[PDB]
């Protein structure tokens, strides 16, 4: 019947249509001819005032004030804001309601039932690299609150023209060093390689633990970046031991508490904000999953199958399976001994399909990237697996950009 | 225009050039993508290019295009539809047909096997009765005691004004499923409307977990006939574990043979609405989907309370813990019995090639990222970590409404 997306869940036979799709204003790498949904990488006045309009628009909005006096006031002073400056500010509120709107809108992110609770730092204000790192630590400080972990994000001031950016370029403000060997092989996060290298040409003197937290590379306007070393007592870390498996303590594994991504511009009614690091917390799979089994991270499955004493000679035995399960196990155990926050990826799911429910009353959908928010263990084990998604680009946004250097 | 496609894993790229060949409409548009869709949302100039286009293919694969033969039959073809409105294939380009569209489905994780297919010619087919002999004969060589082989049986093509040959069954091997009426469901869930319509044309139906289901054979504009599978044709594999003595104790087993009859087979626009196919079971099918999906089987909690496990709360992984397990109960179960099954790892590896051998031959290969990744341990397997690019080429399979 409707002309929109029929979305059904196979687990429940329920049906809904997203409408939500229709205020995208910006085309993904998908055509009728094929689908690139797998991929993981696919101003002018007038274009900046549309986009601006469309973002006033939608604030006026969310405080129940379209049309009024105030909203038709504000379009006039962005529009004249823009005719002299070529650019335009952002009201405190503004900015508060857009950085959750871009959360909310982030097609990836499984954890968002809690967008809603977001706490907003201003830091529009700050002038220089060492101002950077002392809102940085902050950010962290609030977020970390002693393991009860509290969402937030630090907005730094805003791409300006004729200037050059705020730049983080550490892609998460914890990170764990990789340090290339003699014998080809990576020592710590392979996935960090790069940076740990532009760190050391910058000055840094490297460890050569598994474990080495990195220092910050910050960048203010037109200024070479500068290394900041954070205060170890402000890095919260886990170790990792297994509820049962006493020897998997002996492994000398650990994951910081933190998932805080620096790397990512936040866009907002066209103005966009290159360092606006923001943190929530982690779901259990990104670290027991992800970061200690992936091929190209840690790849700790053999070690560990080995420990359980699985046959590592055929696929056949699920030996990679079952390690992995402990391992993530692992994860959940350290975490909650240690009360810092985390959520299972069982609960997580959970809560995302009580989202979408919230969002198909409150905005007639929700955009979701199924391959993202599918966990990277026991997939169909979860509800959100059985969930069909429309997935589509809706601003404000979190967006790749591309790296400082 | 072409898709850069990169794996994670290996830092690897491909560019997708096949993907230019593709003639059919996927869901997405630049507004929104719809790959997590399961189903599609819903003259004789058209025909003869689908035709052309899939001589050419078939002439091309022989490697005797521009031949005399090949000018000859596309004459044929063509004379064919401009006097009748549509055409036949030859044996041979059924044969070819049939595999390349084994070899275009974006959904399939065993595509290495592709060019290894029985292809059984059944469009000498009149009655659901003789429909019914040609199943038989196709379970027959494709079960094979255990040593199992992929195979098609082609039915008659569709025509104009005329009902479809259908198999009504969604496989040729199914459970039954009874709606008992306090809420439950015994047996398979996902069989409880073709068990009714059984019942409803004759069936004396059983009340286990288990029942193999009888076929409702359909010829053209008749009304579908009941036939049931002689038990000997129907090979199962017993359920048990290889250190926990109780799981045989839950009764649980699975049929050897994946056989699905309810997909449309076109090739060079002539469509097959009932041909069937079969391979063999990745063991996650049985494993994960069938038997823990909660509108399956759902023996998740039953298999995690005998292992004694913690199933007030989610952190204890007590869902994943079952799941792994129940998944090595099938594993050891049918490589003791002897039968067929391949596990997610060992297909999935099977598949890294498959793509690697589609890139030389073809410049790329359709693949639906969501089906092909398996239902637990995904990035565990390496085709996670692998972009894919998702379109419809021909030959191809396509569902197809139910015939009811
Ligand atoms: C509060 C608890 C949160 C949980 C459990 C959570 C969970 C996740 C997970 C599991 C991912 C997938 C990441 C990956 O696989 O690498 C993700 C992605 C993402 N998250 Fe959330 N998140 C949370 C909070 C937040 C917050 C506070 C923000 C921003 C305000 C956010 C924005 C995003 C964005 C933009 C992505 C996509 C990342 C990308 O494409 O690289 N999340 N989230
Ligand atoms: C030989 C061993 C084979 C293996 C291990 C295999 C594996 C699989 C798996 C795991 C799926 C996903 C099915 C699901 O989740 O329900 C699938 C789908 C599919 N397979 Fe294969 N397969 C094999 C043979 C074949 C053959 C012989 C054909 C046809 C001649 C075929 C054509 C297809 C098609 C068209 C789909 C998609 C069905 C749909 O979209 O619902 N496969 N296969
Ligand atoms: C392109 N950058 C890839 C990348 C993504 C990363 O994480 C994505 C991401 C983003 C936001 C998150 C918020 C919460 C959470 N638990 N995980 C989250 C994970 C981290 C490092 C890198 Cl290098
Ligand atoms: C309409 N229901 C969809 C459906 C799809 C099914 O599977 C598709 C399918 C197709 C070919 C396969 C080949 C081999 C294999 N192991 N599984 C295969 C699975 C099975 C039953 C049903 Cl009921
Ligand atoms: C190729 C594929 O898109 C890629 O490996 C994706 C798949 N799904 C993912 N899902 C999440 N949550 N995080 C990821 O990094 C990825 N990687
Ligand atoms: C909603 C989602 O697309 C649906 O559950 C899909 C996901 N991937 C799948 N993958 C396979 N192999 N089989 C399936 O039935 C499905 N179902
Ligand atoms: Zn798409």
């Amino acid at each position: 019947g409707p002309k929109f997306p029929r979305v059904k869940n196979w687990e429940l036979g329920s049906i809904t249509y997203d409408t939500l799709c229709a205020q995208s204003q910006q085309d993904g790498p998908c055509t009728p001819r094929r689908c690139l949904g797998s991929l993981v990488l696919p101003p002018p006045a007038e274009q900046l005032l549309s986009q601006a309009r469309d973002f006033i628009n939608q604030y006026y909005s969310s405080i129940k004030r379209s049309g009024s006096q105030a909203h038709e006031e504000r379009l006039q002073e962005v529009e004249a804001e823009v005719a002299s400056t070529g650019t335009y500010h952002l009201r405190e509120s503004e900015l508060v309601f857009g950085a959750k709107q871009a959360w909310r809108n982030a097609p990836r992110c499984v954890g968002r039932i809690q967008w809603g609770k977001l706490q907003v730092f201003d830091a529009r204000d700050c002038s220089s690299a060492q101002e950077m790192f002392t809102y940085i630590c902050n950010h962290i400080k609030y977020a970390t609150n002693r393991g009860n972990l509290r969402s937030a994000i630090t907005v730094f001031p805003q791409r300006a023209p004729g200037r050059g950016d705020f730049r983080i370029w550490n892609s998460q403000l914890v990170r764990y060093a990789g340090y290339r060997q003699q014998d080809g092989s990576v020592r710590g996060d392979p996935a960090n390689v790069e940076i740990t290298e532009l760190c050391i040409q910058h000055g840094w003197t490297p460890g050569n633990g598994r474990f080495d937290v990195l220092p910050l590379l910050l960048q203010a306007p037109d200024e070479a970046p500068e290394l900041f070393v954070l205060p170890p007592e402000l890095v919260l870390e886990v170790p990792l031991e297994h509820p049962t498996l006493e020897w998997f303590a002996a492994l000398g594994l650990r994951w910081y508490a933190l998932p805080a991504v620096s790397n990512m511009l936040l866009e907002i009614g066209g103005l966009e904000f290159s360092a606006a690091p923001f943190s929530g917390w982690y779901m259990s799979t990104e670290i027991g999953t992800r970061n200690l089994c992936d091929p190209h991270r840690y790849n700790i499955l053999e070690d560990v199958a080995v420990c359980m004493d699985l046959d590592t000679r055929t696929t056949s035995s699920l030996w990679k399976d079952k390690a992995a399960v402990e391992i993530n196990l692992a994860v959940l155990h350290s975490f909650q001994l240690a009360k810092v926050t985390i959520v299972d990826h069982h609960a997580a799911t959970v809560s995302f399909m009580k989202h979408l429910d919230n969002e198909q009353k409150a905005r007639g959908g929700c955009p979701a990237d199924w391959a993202w928010i599918v966990p990277p263990i026991s997939g169909s084990l979860t509800p959100v697996f059985h969930q069909e998604m429309v997935n589509y680009i809706l601003s404000p946004a979190f967006r790749y950009q591309p790296d400082p250097w």
